[PDB]
């Protein structure tokens, strides 16, 4: 497998999905773990309009990310 030898951003392709993928899950987990309060199993804790947008904030990152790493492929995202 690749990606570490070119280590330029991104190159490869199928792998970089996954990899991506699984450190979105990560993230996404470190994010839910990473919670906030005062100034500035578990799955559905109570909350009004944080949650969201704390799920949001990753997801609307990631999925630029994601199309990225296919385009990456093709020679230029």
């Amino acid at each position: 497998m690749g990606k570490f030898t070119q280590r330029l951003s991104l190159r490869v392709r199928l792998t970089l999905i996954f990899l991506i993928l699984a450190s979105v899950t990560w993230l996404l987990s470190s994010f839910v773990a990473w919670k906030q309060t005062t100034d500035n199993w578990e799955y559905r804790e109570d909350m009004a309009l944080a949650i969201v947008a704390g799920q949001l904030i990753p997801w609307l990152v990631a999925l630029p990310i994601m199309l990225i790493i296919m385009m990456v492929l093709l020679g230029r995202e």
